[PDB]
């Protein structure tokens, strides 16, 4: 298992950690606009066809890494 950091809606301040299911190898933490999304995540879906998809977000940052709770907000810029 990954731990990351997970809510299932976007948030400020997301420090819910979770331990991912088996199905996910990495964590994921996108800036869209104001909005901040941590989610476990897969590799195979870090990119931005993917991301902006899949959350329903046009512009935006995204940063996907494979070590416990590496998907802390300050991972992005402002």
């Amino acid at each position: 298992m990954l731990q990351c950091y997970n809510c299932p809606n976007p948030t400020a301040d997301c420090k819910t950690a979770v331990n991912c299911s088996s199905d996910f190898d990495a964590c994921l933490i996108t800036k869209a606009g104001l909005q901040v999304y941590n989610k476990c995540w897969k590799f195979e879906h870090c990119n931005f066809n993917d991301v902006t998809t899949r959350l329903r977000e046009n512009e935006l940052t995204y940063y996907c890494c494979k070590k416990d709770l590496c998907n802390f907000n300050e991972q992005l810029e402002n």
